[PDB]
C-alpha cells in the first residue's frame, strides 16, 4: 500500500486504486500501472525532475529503507499475476532488491523528491513506476 500526494493529487498504483479514487479520477495508463485521483487537501510531496539513476525506497515488508541502483524509465516485461496478464510495462525502473506484493505503493525518492512508486517485485527485483515525466502534478 502507499500513494504519492502533490498538490490535489494522488498518486496510487492502478490495481491498488479504491472506489473513491475511481470516483475522483484525474488520469489513469494501465501501461503504467498508476492512477491518479483528486484530493480535497493539498499534498506535501515534491516530484523529482532529474535523471537519478540511485535513491531510495521504502520497503513495507522490511519496514526499512534501501538505498538502490535503478534503470532508466523502460517498456518492461512483467509476469503475470492476480492484476495483469503477463504482459511489457511502461516507464518502468528496475533494481535489486526485496519487493512483496503488499510493497505495491512504497516510494523511490533521490535528492531531488519522489522518483516513483514500487510497481513490481520478484526474482530478488523491485520495479518502480516513474512519475518524473508527468509535468502536469507540479501545477492546477
Ligand atoms: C526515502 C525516504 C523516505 C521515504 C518515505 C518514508 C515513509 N513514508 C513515505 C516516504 C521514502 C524513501
Ligand atoms: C534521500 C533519498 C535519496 C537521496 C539520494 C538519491 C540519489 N542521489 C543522491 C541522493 C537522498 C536523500
Ligand atoms: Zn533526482
Amino acid at each position: 500500500s502507499g500513494a504519492i500526494y502533490v498538490g490535489n493529487y494522488r498518486v496510487v498504483n492502478r490495481h491498488l486504486a479504491t472506489h473513491n479514487d475511481w470516483a475522483n479520477l484525474v488520469w489513469e495508463d494501465s501501461s503504467r500501472d498508476l492512477l491518479v485521483s483528486s484530493t480535497t487537501a493539498q499534498g506535501c510531496d515534491t516530484i523529482a525532475r532529474c535523471d537519478c539513476q540511485t535513491g531510495v525506497y521504502y520497503c513495507s515488508s522490511r519496514r526499512k529503507h534501501y538505498p538502490v541502483s535503478f534503470s532508466k524509465p523502460s517498456l518492461i516485461f512483467v509476469e503475470a499475476s492476480e492484476y495483469y496478464p503477463a504482459r511489457y510495462q511502461s516507464h518502468l525502473m528496475l533494481a535489486v532488491g526485496h519487493s512483496e506484493p503488499g510493497d505495491c505503493g512504497g516510494i523511490l525518492r533521490c535528492q531531488h523528491g519522489v522518483v516513483g512508486i514500487v510497481s513490481t517485485g520478484g526474482n530478488g527485483l523491485v520495479g518502480f513506476a516513474d512519475v518524473r515525466d508527468l509535468l502536469w502534478l507540479d501545477e492546477e
